[PDB]
């Protein structure tokens, strides 16, 4: 087994991995590592697709989606939540502190406040400016820790200028994120509607369950999804879906419909940016 | 060549009230109509019924006395629509169908879902009946949803799921019913499945996507429902929980019109209407 190891999506995954590794390298829990990892990007107003600084919906409201899954089938999720900078941590509170696994809208905010989270104005001057001008994708992280336990976290401000109330894949278990401690974990990149449609990360993990490596599973999910896009009469150039994945042995994999995505991997070899295979050549 | 036997049209729905919801779906299916129209019409009957207290009008409120409704819908070509935690609209399944057909999104929640519904001509209505208000105030001091899946005369699958959610849930709580892959999943080249019960547990295990993938890899609909239930049973134990506290059922249909179901605990039936008639059937259960 190769452990610990953490993967996360996009260039900022490299920086998120560093924070995750501060936990993983000291023998801490995957759950804590992935929370710490993605909060880094939630916190950063120059990362405009996650948390603080996220581009608003078309009504100028910054609404955030996140979910988290630990090594023993515990889950939490918030969607379309406003004024709280660290939705992954509220999702973690939904998981640990309530008998529910998903809260949305005003109810998610009220819960957050009741747990001692603080309202903050998430719309930056920069985002407000660009929104008004307009009027005229996420971070996912999965890790295997020194105990051989998996966990993962996904957080986003969702599609810029979405309809108010729009929810993407990031807070939906089996779409944006899925973890089964006996199999593996996967988290998605791409058009949220399309990852929901195909239940993408549950598919990747079930393909690993069925005996595929993380790499084979990501590629086979994407190839199945490519055929569905065609069945739907759509142009593959208009659709992005991709996955990164980890199994219980610390093997990893990534594959997308289209070139141009990258993801960060940190293990005993250190932290680096790698690029997946892709279908649309 | 096509199958020697396909049982179509056919519609299945969860719980005893599925029997009369099936009659309404069959008005569409028996005339060669689309599975998508059939399953919408079928579940709207229950949404419309104030005496059905876990779906639509008359649904028991969250703990603050808001009736907030969840539904999703899926047709024969991976088109999907979903609303969740939506207030004041009696037929969330039809707003879900509008999300699917009329927007570039697949899920709206909360205020945004209501504003969209109003923009589409749905009418704001008071969904809290005197009876539900009475019970709620007192509280202060089975049939948890309807899922319906159908195979029409063309050989196409579609499904719908709609609920008012756990009674006296936290404000904003969403269960499995509006989540594609949890409460409902339909793939026209394999089969369809819809779920009922403790929504948290169906979300946890991505239940209907799992049932349909098990059919994909060769299980019959009943085999796939049963194996999914038994996975939930294993997970409940891994989590150190007591199975007695949990109910989940699945019903499932494949491309040939074969069907099946299975649940954790007894007392769950489903209704199936095909050309031979409308039947209330009782599946096996895990907790014996
Ligand atoms: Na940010
Ligand atoms: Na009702």
């Amino acid at each position: 087994t190769n452990k610990p190891i953490v993967l996360s999506t996009w260039n900022f995954g490299l920086h998120a991995n560093v924070e995750a590794w501060k936990v993983l390298s000291k023998g801490g829990k995957a759950l804590d590592a992935v929370e710490k990892g993605v909060r880094l990007v939630e916190d950063d107003p120059t990362e405009r697709s996650v948390g603080y600084g996220g581009r608003p919906d078309r009504d100028g409201r910054v609404t955030l989606d996140a979910c988290i899954m630990d090594e023993n089938y515990n889950i939490g999720s918030v969607a379309c939540m406003e004024h709280i900078k660290n939705p992954i941590s509220v999702a973690r509170a939904v998981m640990e502190k309530t008998p529910h696994v998903m809260l949305v809208g005003d109810g998610a905010l009220e819960f957050a406040l009741s747990q001692g989270f603080k309202k903050e104005n998430l719309l930056t001057a920069e985002s407000e400016k660009e929104w008004k001008e307009w009027l005229k994708d996420c971070i996912g992280m999965i890790a295997l820790d020194a105990q051989g336990n998996l966990s993962g976290a996904c957080t986003t401000s969702g599609m810029a200028y979405k309809m108010h109330g729009r929810v993407g894949d990031s807070p939906i278990i089996g779409a944006g994120l899925f973890v089964d401690n006996e199999i593996g974990a996967a988290t998605a990149t791409g058009h949220g509607e399309e990852v929901i449609r195909t239940v993408g990360t549950h598919l990747v993990v079930e393909l690993m369950n069925q005996g595929r490596t993380p790499q084979q599973a990501c590629k086979e999910a994407v190839e199945r999804i490519v055929k569905i896009v065609n069945r739907r009469g759509k142009n593959l150039k208009d659709i992005q879906v991709g996955f990164i994945a980890l199994n219980k042995k610390g093997e990893y994999g990534a594959y997308c419909i289209q070139d141009g995505f990258n993801f960060a991997v940190h293990d005993q070899k250190g932290n680096r940016l790698e690029t997946p295979g892709f279908a649309l050549k």
